[PDB]
């Protein structure tokens, strides 16, 4: 569980060198063609760096090395910010972005806002790629089927459903170390798996129900 | 080269970055900019090689890698591994030479892609360790033990492995307490792969330092 965190410098350093030279190159005289290429390094490198930081983060959380945060944060404000991120692409016609919050769910809860926002942003990001046309729905409800009101966040899309094999793969997913860097053509990309493993470390339960769309949902514990 | 495939999520952005570096090198650049681009090119590849090695060791220790059983021209295989390093031996002024005992068969059984990975690993380690000496590749039969076995060794005149470095190579395993020092891994993760492969081939991996001589001994089908 601790191997990737221990070599965190050996992984992050070349990635840091790539982007440091990039921001250095943007400072120098560049032709428009030159700038197109250097800008692409910037965009692609940062994409990869963000992936590497999320792999190290989940690696340290799965081992005992670091702990989730516990602060009182504005739950509605978090959900609102996530929606804002995607509203520019929802501006494009194909997609309607609709969010419904039950009136009883609290305005402020306790937990890890930065990591919960990662989870929600991942579910939204998958919903967008799955839909070519239609509506994307984000519902924040309370869940009473337990012995105490849990919190429920669900994202629903209109794209090509999950089959039983993909669904079972993501539900039981718990990658160890090398697994994160490994290729598996089946099913889900890293963001979804990491987000799903975060909800398990949050004490929550993860749900995938699919007829012509999929509903991905997390259900978290709430302090009464 | 490598046993395992990296996620396309890692691979695709990196391919893009590396793609832009090659395009920019085709462009007029100040000596400062060429250095920035060459550094990006160096870093991207080193990260990719690191990730691939970590993945290969995970697969090997997990028993997730299956070796092939085909017949292959051992001489061919040997002479293309050396072929790969000749352009580098010219630049580093190195003299790379080899010797094959005539009693060695031309054709043997096994996994030529993997045996190739092992041999490329030893040569790559020898060019690292040697600023300048001779790098020798021996293919020979070994007549100790019950049956004849195939022996491949690479000898260099570089800075040798100390006693703790050598014990690490022979004994380090990923799910031992502290598998390896974060300094040596980038340096010599590849040799641990080679060791894992030779043992998966049913052979023995050996190192003797004084220069260094890395050797493997592999089984042979009699006759
Ligand atoms: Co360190
Ligand atoms: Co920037
Ligand atoms: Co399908
Ligand atoms: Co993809
Ligand atoms: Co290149």
């Amino acid at each position: 569980a601790e191997f990737l965190a221990k070599i965190s410098h050996e992984i992050r350093t070349p990635m840091n060198g790539v982007l440091g030279m990039t921001e250095l190159l943007l400072g120098t005289p560049l032709s428009a063609k030159q700038r197109d290429y250097v800008q692409t390094i910037h965009s692609a490198g940062n994409e990869l760096l963000t992936l590497i930081n999320e792999i190290l983060d989940i690696s340290k959380l799965e081992s005992g090395q670091i702990e989730l945060d516990e602060v009182q944060f504005d739950l509605n404000a978090l959900i609102e910010d996530c929606l804002d991120i995607f509203r520019v692409k929802a501006e494009q016609q194909r997609i309607e972005l609709i969010s419904f919050t039950q009136p009883q769910v609290p305005r402020v809860i306790g937990g890890d806002p930065t990591r919960l926002r990662q989870v929600v942003l991942s579910l939204l990001d998958n919903a967008f790629k799955q839909t070519e046309e239609g509506e994307i729905l984000l519902v924040v409800a309370l869940d009473d089927q337990g012995e105490t009101p849990r919190l429920r966040i669900a994202v629903q899309d209109s794209g090509h459903p999950f089959d039983a094999k993909e669904r079972e793969a993501l539900l039981t997913a718990e990658l160890h170390s090398g697994d994160f860097l490994s290729a598996s053509k089946l099913g889900s990309h890293l963001g979804l798996i990491i987000a799903r493993q975060l909800v398990r470390l949050m004490g929550g339960e993860f749900g995938i129900q699919s007829s012509q769309g999929t509903t991905l949902s997390l259900t978290l514990p709430l302090d009464p």
